[PDB]
């Protein structure tokens, strides 16, 4: 049966829509499966399975009910878009405090309709959310201000925080983990746990805690200046998050303020990063996305857009998010993904196909890591066009020819060349370390700067 | 750099790696993006982007790290098949009780591999868990067989749990849902909330609960037996899932055991199926994977299998998880995923590439959802072959032409009906509401029972 | 929790796994930590489980936790010179609640790796159903150790 007089109204106005503050609203891509229906009885089939139906008719509707049915309200078959309006009544809210959930908004906006098997694909491109809707989110609580404060830094316009992730991945033991970090902090700020470093039989989770501690102190006493970690406390069980976050603030004690808190919420969920916002509001909720390839990579048609999943991180309450290379590092990326950048960090942005005001959210910081050294630096903030964030290179930095500490000055180095507005190659001549990032890595030198030799 | 004198070792036999215990294994099917490295150099990167490394030497690599290296063992470039050994060493454990975490595994085996872009695409069809780190996950405490026992059946081979899903999706008020439930329960056993339904502005919580327990009351004084209702407790917040669950107990009382707790695990999270499982050990875990579709389609070459996915569900403490019609229903589904029920009920079960001992693991009940009705379900049965499970229809039993209570009888009728395997549509001659699920979907019923119309009047 | 989940611990079949050899550590009090820990070392290179005696716990000679952690070390150096899995059975009994969670969760943490192998043991009779529902409902996936000392003062057969 097709019920589009019901679940479609394609003479309703967007800006209406929009205007009227009631409706959260979704674009997609999406394709019909042969042999079933066309596009606007397919597209309405799944508004219903995404709102208030299933594929038949069935006794118990009443007529408050079609007052919240989901109505798609735009179609462009020849591009696959699809536009679907949501009355937020829909939307499960919290009973202990009236807040909202991300958890209803996907269950509703992308749950079961991604197993219907009369549409052979679909995927969430864009999404708007009104301010009667928008005001029930958490938002973050702690920004990049907060680590400019503690590093001294001026904190608006504070600049590039120059960061590694310690590598290998897995093996090092407690010390060699601790004298790794002492290293990299002689020349740079930050250090994160490698996204599965924890509680591994051969580096137990306290021991490695406490070198790190005391690897802080000595790298604060030697040069003066503050480091930062951030430490991985994702689990499965609510209260093993709780116990290792606890145990970490008090290990740092009077270096507790320099702890930022690693999640990976994209294979943990919301509920891992909801434990940790609303448990540890005052510590900088660090998220990786470790697995979300598997739907927002451009070679999958379903699901969601990492643009879609960093705006939902954001109402989540991170404090800053993986946004990826922009094409400029080892994993998927494009240079159109400046855009997400952009959503994340300011009051008002433009999506592909929806405009958002944040109405004074805080910003989530983008946090560039995957595959980055000094020499694929200047070409990075060239296309997004500032250095107001975090940047991570474990092999770039560990895979330095004379070290991570070298390895943490050429980082920095590349960031002073590209502000100042300098060549590379020229620069590279007062700047050692930068220099010796060629030889580390003649393979991109040779690209980048040709004749560098 | 070309990695696969390090992280690849064909010369590994499968048979030592499994008799040896020490190694989880992994399948995957993989494709190399065109213009980088080969099949083997490319797969022995992706077992360093999972395990010890990264794109590039690094100086602070010592021999301890290389002994826990994951490794490429078996390749297969023509069926695009690629097999690697990660050692259990690798995953982490809990500080609090040193049990294991689905979330490692899932970081370390299909996590940053997944936006390479030296691979065009990687799958995970199989996976083998020793013993050793088998024995360090939760795995269910309630079964099926605690829902027998609730409802008066055998708590061995207990049969069929006729059910429901409560429709419209959404737009229900406290009373009319309530109402709803009522007629149902009047000729079927169990009733799940639609994934979304909990909280919302016009069907408060706490009033729809009361409403039910209500309604749950006065079923089994008119019938004389016990009813089942499964609540969404799904959240972001581990203490709004807590006072949820708290005061359904509270409220039902004396049918507190009645009484199943659904999290929509897959977009919620582990993390959220774990809150359930440690909290409410004792009340019926019901996992609800909306959103899987899209990894487990057919369609994607990415992510995982449904079948991986109700494996891992097992470990994790799921009672029972939705694995889909087969084929028979209204979503993507095939006739050989039977092999993943057989997985998750039986204590030694085969999957697509390696054998599992669960070695008294407790099973998880397959729950069959997903456009069903009186008409569909006997194929269903025949394909799968038994119906020691639950299985609910919504638009099957409300969309009934007679209501709810005949929508609920129909059900009944023809799991009675595939039992005792009479014909389906002479059987229908004796059994009014099992005949009027002709007339309800007559669409179906031409299909399936071509020319109903004239034995049955 | 059954002995099912033991005999998987210890690599036995979970159905017919057959004969767990066990002791007792005696003295019954006066054992202090080392010398304690010691007696539990040498018995486990040839048995397989080990109780305390019913009323050790945290007497001012053996504290508690200098306990647990010196027979902690003694299972790993048992398990490493023979190659086989042991066990252990703490007495957590309490009159207070809390402090039957406070012990519990230490041992469950000081063992780490091996905290699949402990049980917990409760005097049921003396200090009551609540004490054991305490262990029950805190800790499900810990073999639950029931202890009747004092039940002779009404199921002997003398007793009317
Ligand atoms: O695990 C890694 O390999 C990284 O630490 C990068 O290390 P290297 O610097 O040695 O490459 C990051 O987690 C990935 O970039 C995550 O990807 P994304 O940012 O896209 O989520
Ligand atoms: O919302 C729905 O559509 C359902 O309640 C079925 O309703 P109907 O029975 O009325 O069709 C189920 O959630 C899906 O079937 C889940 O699918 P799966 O088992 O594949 O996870
Ligand atoms: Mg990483
Ligand atoms: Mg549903
Ligand atoms: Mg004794």
């Amino acid at each position: 049966m097709d019920q589009s007089n019901r679940y479609a109204n394609l003479n309703l106005k967007e800006s209406e829509l929009i205007a009227g503050g009631r409706h959260v609203l979704c674009a997609y891509i999406m394709k019909p499966k042969a042999g079933f229906g066309n596009f606007i009885q397919t597209a309405a089939h799944f508004a219903a399975e995404s709102s208030t139906g299933t594929n038949v008719e069935v006794s118990t509707t009443d007529d408050f009910t079609r007052g919240v049915d989901a109505l798609v309200y735009e179609v462009d078959e020849a591009n696959s878009l699809m536009k679907i309006a949501y009355p937020i009544e829909l939307f499960d809210r919290n009973v202990i405090d009236g807040r909202a959930m991300i958890a209803s908004f996907l269950t509703l906006t992308i749950g079961n309709n991604q197993g219907m098997g009369d549409v052979e694909y679909a995927k969430m491109y864009d999404f708007y959310v009104p301010p009667a809707y928008l005001k029930l989110f958490d938002g973050p609580s702690t920004t990049i201000k907060d680590l400019w404060r503690v590093l001294g830094r001026p904190v608006i316009n504070g600049g590039f925080i120059v960061g590694t992730i310690i590598k290998p991945k897995l093996g090092l033991r407690p010390q060699p983990f601790a004298n790794a970090c002492y290293d990299f902090w002689l020349g740079g700020d930050f250090i994160k746990n490698d996204e599965p470093q924890g509680n591994q039989v051969f580096a137990p989770f306290k021991d490695t805690v406490r070198a790190v501690a005391d690897a802080m102190r000595r790298a604060q006493d030697k040069t003066g200046e503050a480091k930062l970690f951030s430490f991985n406390i994702t689990a499965d069980d609510h209260y093993e998050m709780l116990a290792r976050g606890e145990f970490i603030l008090e290990t740092f004690a009077d270096n507790a303020d320099h702890i930022a808190f690693l999640v990976d919420g994209y294979v943990a969920g919301p509920a891992a990063v909801t434990t940790a916002r609303r448990a540890f509001p005052k510590q900088y909720l660090h998220y990786h996305r470790a697995g979300h390839g598997a739907v927002t990579s451009p070679q999958s048609k379903r699901g969601y857009t990492a643009f879609v999943l960093s705006k939902m991180a954001r109402l989540q309450g991170a404090s800053g998010i993986h946004t990826g290379t922009m094409g400029f590092g080892k994993m998927e990326g494009e240079a159109a993904d400046r855009a997400i950048a952009y959503m994340i960090t300011e009051d008002a942005a433009d999506g592909p196909y929806f405009h958002q005001e944040w109405l004074g959210m805080n910003p989530t910081t983008p946090i560039i890591s995957g595959g980055m050294n000094a020499l694929r630096m200047p070409g990075f903030f060239d296309n997004l066009g500032h250095s107001n964030l975090i940047m991570t290179a474990g092999g770039g930095a560990f895979g330095h020819v004379d070290g991570g500490a070298a390895g943490a000055k050429s980082l920095r180095q590349a960031e002073q060349c590209w502000k100042q507005g300098a060549d590379p190659v020229e620069f590279a001549k007062d700047h050692r370390e930068f220099a010796r990032a060629f030889e580390s890595f003649p393979q991109d030198a040779d690209k980048l700067y040709p004749n560098w030799r």
